[PDB]
């Protein structure tokens, strides 16, 4: 206290990553409960359920990452309870997809308010930080989800009896 | 009388194995009438026909390993009439898919049942022998079995005239 | 009704080749039988074991073929419960194997019929069918099983003791 | 409702495994924060580090199995918060490892319960899997904190300046 | 004391898997002093002599696995000494096999009271561990040493100048 | 009576091979006791266990040796019990390879008296057998201990903390 290594690194940085450090593990979580529910035996959308999946450990190594990054400049973790997501029936493949969608858009306000901090603090380290592993891959995240939902509501999802299952099978597939 | 090799097995246990190997063989059958309903001329899924094939000659290896079962113990076979299927006209790819299911939670039924007489005789080898290789994957036939009929009631089987014909190209595919 | 596919197939003939599934099945089912007679503790000839085993699929083989003419056909399969075998306990290796012979016989006089039929009823690709896939079989397997029953005889059993077992080391090992 | 593949399935068994799944979330956090509290500027253990992800990664596979059991058998996944750890700043490598072994010792007692339910319900199913990929996992888990315990200590951790160091090079690495 | 690892373990179960321990390396003994029976210039089966010291060599394996499970438990092994077996002279190829069979269904009997105590004391690591390892290993033996025990007596051993002779090149070799 | 093969051997030295064999048989007991003392989770030093279990079973292979001689020389192999080792509980690393040298010595001690019958009845091949096979081995053997006891007394075990732990790792790794 301080660290030896801390070094031009604000409090106010070191809370604000802690509180991002929860929200990607929250969002991990999320896509977890997302991941099981498409494997329910009345649901049986198994590529669905390994692209959440996939989401899942994506977004664990986010937090993973930020908490290396806390270690790294000598801020100190404080993990926080992970809140269970809002919802264990997700309705079908359309409304999961959208509400993975809202959820990016939750994560990449928080990211864009942690670089505006950063950027207040004089703190180049941590806006290059968040541009090179965060923003980027956030935008594709939500272009990729967004193509996902258009191409489902077109297809006629959730009440046309084909559309989830063809979209399962070829774009998830 | 008794085997040389008998020790600690139940004459119940030993009637009741040779009623399940009668079961097991009457599973056999079941599936080899459907397997080849749906490779007549005027049903021709062929993906559904291949699938019932395989459930066939699972149904037969469950056979021959409770009768490897009943010799490994000291016990004698006795085999019974083999019933035939109770349609040949299995109806729809949604049909046969429903009448396995509950043929397999019928054979799981049977299943159990002898576990608990296994266990009401102290028989831990036969119950570890049922829990080793039929419990297991009496479950998962029973999931994937469920799991198909979801699919096929969503996509609007039997009548829908495309639900059969994609669901054979690209799930059974 | 009929079949879009049909032509040239008696209803006779129809009948007749259901009624040779059957018997094909209940081949298969005899020795299946004499497979799990051999592998008793108070027996142990494990390679007339896996003689039998052997010929059991191969019935099951000359079933499906059957049943798969009936469909190219088109005909209707009509399934019929399979016996049982007429003994659980075999004797010895030699009246198994002599039982084996009665029952080739008695498959190719079926078999024969089967072609008496098809001739009369001017079915030239049904008695192909049968020349090219059965009868020939047939004669190798009677042929085969009435060497074995010869060599069992000559070398003194069933009450020579050592005849079975050399014979099923050094003929069918 | 019931699920069509849902049999012999307690809904005390489907509560209690969701309260398995929490725990072993829980536990694949504790583990977590143990890992990177070992690559801490102050600490830098790298190979206590790595242990401990190891752990928190093998718990979250505990996790997602029984999410799948609970779909296999019909039951409806309820997840719930996963708790924070006890602590941010586990002191010492001897202290995490004590921590670490009340831990796997609480969950074993949970799975022990879990298994005695299954029993009581007459549901050898959920039996079978707690024995085949819970219980052993946890003895073996149990041992090795054991032994990494008993050597830490007898090494004179954590006061003695070698010890933490020495161990984390010469066991962990 | 307790050990650190101890949980769920009855002093009951530790003293009867001592009792085990013993019993394993016993017949370990009794299957040496076979193997080396049949090496005497006098006997000179060679592969009746390969056939027991395999056995023994597996016995001493049983023995280790109920050591290390005695670890893992946090239980204390007691070693006692280990009796010489019965008879030096073990008479013929058909009387060692005989032995053999009675000392396998005498450790099967030890190891299903290993498993009800087990069960009384509410072990299901400890039921699972026999089930895994022992209870299924114990079967398969006493069946082939019956399946020995039977082609012996048939080919008239041990008067029958060649039947000894024969079954140590043919089914042993 | 004689033996066809027994020449040159005297019953003085086939009684004193066979208190060989036991001796052999004993001090493979002891270091199998050896073994598994290190492997508690209270000692935990896993290179002292496999050093001790490799000890066990050359130990065997040398009671075999013995056996298969007095077999070749036309004596009978007389087993008689194994007595168990002095000790459960071996204390420490040191005290075990004190232990281990005491009984190396005393094992010597019994082939020299060996090799000196064996020459006073005029038996060269038994002393080749004895020079060739054994007392070069125990030499080694012991020349071996010596030099663990020695760095393990220097170091400072038992009671030095980091002693027992790097000897396990850096001589016996
Ligand atoms: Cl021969
Ligand atoms: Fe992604
Ligand atoms: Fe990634
Ligand atoms: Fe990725
Ligand atoms: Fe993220
Ligand atoms: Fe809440
Ligand atoms: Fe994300
Ligand atoms: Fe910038
Ligand atoms: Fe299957
Ligand atoms: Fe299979
Ligand atoms: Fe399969
Ligand atoms: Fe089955
Ligand atoms: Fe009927
Ligand atoms: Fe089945
Ligand atoms: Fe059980
Ligand atoms: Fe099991
Ligand atoms: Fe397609
Ligand atoms: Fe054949
Ligand atoms: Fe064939
Ligand atoms: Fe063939
Ligand atoms: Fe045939
Ligand atoms: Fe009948
Ligand atoms: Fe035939
Ligand atoms: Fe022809
Ligand atoms: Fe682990
Ligand atoms: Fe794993
Ligand atoms: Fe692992
Ligand atoms: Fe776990
Ligand atoms: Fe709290
Ligand atoms: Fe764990
Ligand atoms: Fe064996
Ligand atoms: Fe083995
Ligand atoms: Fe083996
Ligand atoms: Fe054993
Ligand atoms: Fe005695
Ligand atoms: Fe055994
Ligand atoms: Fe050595
Ligand atoms: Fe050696
Ligand atoms: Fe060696
Ligand atoms: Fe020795
Ligand atoms: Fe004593
Ligand atoms: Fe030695």
């Amino acid at each position: 206290g301080p660290s030896r290594v801390r070094q031009n690194f604000h409090p106010d940085s070191e809370a604000a990553i802690n509180r991002q450090i929860n929200l990607e593990l929250y969002a991990s979580y999320v896509y977890l409960s997302m991941a099981y529910y498409f494997s329910r035996d009345d649901v049986a959308l198994n590529n669905f359920s390994r692209y959440f999946l996939h989401q899942s450990r994506e977004e664990t190594e986010h937090a993973e990452k930020l908490m290396r990054l806390q270690n790294q400049r000598g801020g100190r973790i404080r993990l926080q309870d992970i809140k269970k997501p809002e919802q264990d029936d997700w309705e079908s493949g359309l409304h999961a997809m959208e509400c993975a969608l809202l959820l990016e858009k939750n994560v990449n306000q928080s990211l864009l308010e942690l670089h505006a901090l950063a950027s207040d603090k004089g703190d180049p380290h941590l806006c290059d930080f968040l541009e090179t592993y965060y923003l980027n891959e956030q935008v594709k995240s939500i272009k990729e989800l967004g193509d996902h939902v258009h191409n489902l509501v077109k297809m006629g999802a959730p009440d046309a009896g084909l559309a989830e299952y063809l979209f399962d099978t070829h774009t998830l597939g």
